């Protein structure tokens, strides 16, 4: 507990940019793109107010557009007087991917007609399309093979406080070991994480801070309409924050909270506000109406585990169940606890052979051990139960591919 | 129930079946079969023939049966076992786990075949487990997969009975004869004997 992320002060003008959304649409062979930027304002509307959106490739301006406020008519009562949408044509765009993280810079200027700047906001833009077609997750028209890992925010000394150096160290080690994807298990991350994933090139699953694993049954809160407000906030405010990051390719509704009606509602909310990213969620059997991707945890390659209500089928078998058409990407697989990763090769042989088996996220990146000091003041790695907490679950917090200090297993 | 159409020797295999000038002759082999056997409850599936590639004539005759008799699925293996002329993915000698990616007409692993992008059909092998001589090694592997995968709904072994004929030597004692023993040339050795039983119905 505590104040474990940054505290800051921000000064905005009274007349201000209050929100902006960046979209990139493409023609059939990705040789032409349109950058669409919706900008919202707060404060007093004046006829002399303007928004300029410029796009930059390094130091070279590729496009620019200016418009006064006033959106298109949307219903009987007119449109948004406090909004404007700018559209910029981009020929032969340099496309973003984990392989080549090509980035542009979009600059949003709020100003007056005479050219006096009020304020500016900006973001990194990655020209990429994410879609599921014919049962395959495609990035820029090509089927992904997810070499992923789950990564909690953990430091052996500072706990759940994250820093740039630790983040960069993780990304370098991940990419040096042929990972191209990360799952934010199980919450929105420190804001810098996404910036670094944009720039270094990693596919991100951004996950709402909703886990109710201790509930009996697991969906007791998530099927309760009285908990829909609280859950909606955890999903909506995540999307509102992170929607402009190119590295985020998939939204997740949370983790291990069963499957409730609130999941279906919030699944639809995201599909409505952001059609650019698939939505996934594992709860309630990994293949519910709240997920675009079959995303089981610890389903085996060839071996069925036919649990009541929530079976974990063989991943090869799961794909071809009567009526099933979706891609399968394990949200968690290959539990890396201690001397482990036995049978890891069996997954990858299956991933390569089966088009619709598109990889998964290893559990997990780093051991969640903390440093304690003995009678002599010497450091040692401590797990659950070493701090005096009871009931505890012993060494079950250490399931990482790297030690807490980032030394490889 | 399978139409009397096989053009396996053609190069390519669909040379006749894609030729509209052969549609009349092909149509009669399909239509007159349906007209004869359509009241038999034992017949659950119509087949358009065997090893004749995939031509436009198959598509037309597929549709003819569907219009005339909606009560039975239509299958056909030619042209890669999953063409627009078949309701059932019906390969011959597709293996359980091992892909055989031949150009144009691959024989995928049957488990893999089911979940190819956009694929939804049942898979039943029109021919599998070639029982030529000392054979049927790996038969258990098919049956384990059939039982595990709902949409793997079995197959038809090749085949029932050795196609050997009775010849008599100098003493008048009978012996089982195959291709080449009747002076026939060119012949293909003992490839006519792929049966689970001998010609006299004694089990292998
Ligand atoms: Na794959
Ligand atoms: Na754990
Ligand atoms: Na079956
Ligand atoms: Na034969």
């Amino acid at each position: 507990s505590g104040i474990f992320r940054d505290v800051s002060l921000l000064h905005k003008p009274t007349t201000q940019i209050s929100d902006f959304h960046v979209a990139t649409r493409f023609n059939d062979d990705f040789s032409r793109a349109v950058l669409e930027a919706e900008v919202q304002m707060c404060g007093e509307l004046r006829d002399y107010l303007r928004v300029t959106v410029s796009l930059w490739q390094g130091e070279t301006q590729v496009a620019s557009g200016t418009a006064p406020f006033g959106g298109e008519i949307i219903d009987e009562r007119g449109g948004y007087a406090d909004r404007v949408t700018l559209r910029l044509n981009v020929e032969n765009p340099k496309l973003w991917s984990a392989e080549i993280p090509n980035l542009y810079r979009a600059v949003v200027e709020l100003h007056t007609a005479d050219g006096t700047l009020i304020e500016a906001e900006a973001c990194d833009v990655g020209f990429r399309e994410v879609r599921i077609e014919n049962g395959l997750l495609l990035l820029n028209g090509k089927p992904l093979l997810i070499r992923g890992v789950n990564r909690h925010e953990h430091h052996p000394l500072h706990g759940q406080v994250m820093d740039e150096q630790t983040m960069v160290q993780d990304i370098l080690l991940m990419k040096q070991n042929n990972f191209n994807a990360v799952r934010c298990s199980h919450y929105p991350n420190h804001p810098l994480w996404y910036t670094l994933c944009d720039r270094y090139g990693l596919y991100v699953v951004d996950e709402a801070n909703i886990q109710t694993h201790g509930m009996v049954p697991m969906n007791r809160l998530t099927d309760d309409p009285r908990w829909l407000p609280a859950m909606s906030e955890r999903v909506t405010r995540m999307v509102q924050r992170d929607r402009n990051h190119p590295s985020v390719i998939i939204w997740s509704l949370g983790n291990e909270s069963g499957h409730g009606a609130n999941h279906d509602a919030l699944y639809r909310w995201i599909k409505s506000v952001d059609p650019s990213r698939p939505v996934q969620y594992e709860g309630g059997g990994a293949d519910t109406t709240a997920t675009d991707i079959i995303c089981p945890m610890y389903a085996r390659v060839d071996e069925d585990q036919p649990f009541p209500a929530v079976p974990k089928w063989s991943i090869k078998k799961w794909l071809s169940l009567p009526g099933e058409t979706r891609p399968l990407i394990l949200c968690e697989y290959a539990h890396a606890m201690g001397n482990s990763l036995g049978g890891f090769a069996k997954y990858w042989q299956a991933f390569r052979q089966y088009p619709r088996l598109q990889g998964g996220f290893v559990w997990d990146w780093v051991d969640q051990s903390l440093i304690k000091y003995d009678e002599n003041g010497n450091p040692w790695s401590a797990y659950g139960g070493d701090f005096g907490d009871t009931p505890n679950d012993r060494q079950f917090c250490m399931n990482g591919l790297v030690f807490a200090d980032r030394t490889p297993h």
